[PDB]
């Protein structure tokens, strides 16, 4: 259904298939579905709810910015947009789509 890509650190350029439905990014393989090895990354860093309609923020070690604006907890996220949780810099698109080679961060 959805594929994400990372743009920073050890996993830069890696693309990952997103599981349905509860999806955890983190450095702690006991708690996380997608295991990130950067030291900047919390044991549990980002929790999403995933289904075919879209993806919603559930929880994050730090505020999630979308295009530079904080995202409220249950919000549905915009495919293709710049998404950051601290050092976690990423985007996602629908499975058939092409992922951006670069992200522009809107500080």
């Amino acid at each position: 259904s959805w594929v994400c890509r990372f743009y920073q650190g050890k996993h830069r350029g890696v693309e990952v298939e997103l599981p349905h439905g509860r999806c955890v990014f983190g450095s702690d393989p006991l708690q996380s579905d997608i295991v990130l090895s950067d030291s900047e990354i919390a044991p549990v860093h980002l929790v999403l709810m995933v289904d075919e309609e879209g993806i919603r923020l559930t929880d994050s070690a730090e505020p999630l910015l979308q295009e530079g604006l904080p995202v409220p907890l249950g919000t549905l996220l915009r495919a293709g947009s710049c998404l950051e949780v601290g050092f976690l810099l990423w985007t996602f698109v629908a499975v058939g789509q092409p992922l951006p080679e670069t992200l522009q961060v809107p500080t």
